[PDB]
């Protein structure tokens, strides 16, 4: 598998990793994540980050399966 897992940035200057497998959403996948630090779904924004194509830093569905973009970095912050 190499690396089947997706990094995420949360706020204050911390990172954590998480995992997850083909068939739920990245909501599902976070739901633990943001469960135990009591970060709400209407609280905050997902955004991945590339270079230059995708705009550099973009928002993100909540429908979007974490297998779409296995392995990728993205950043969670609070709005």
């Amino acid at each position: 598998m190499a690396d089947r897992t997706i990094e995420v940035e949360l706020p204050n200057k911390q990172r954590t990793v998480i995992n997850v497998r083909p068939g739920l959403t990245l909501k599902e996948a976070l739901k633990k994540a943001l469960k135990v630090r009591g970060i709400d779904p209407n609280k905050v924004q997902v955004y991945l980050l590339l270079s230059g194509d995708d705009g550099a830093e973009q928002p993100l569905s909540l429908n979007h399966p974490a297998e779409r973009l296995i392995g990728k970095k993205l950043k969670v912050v609070p709005l």
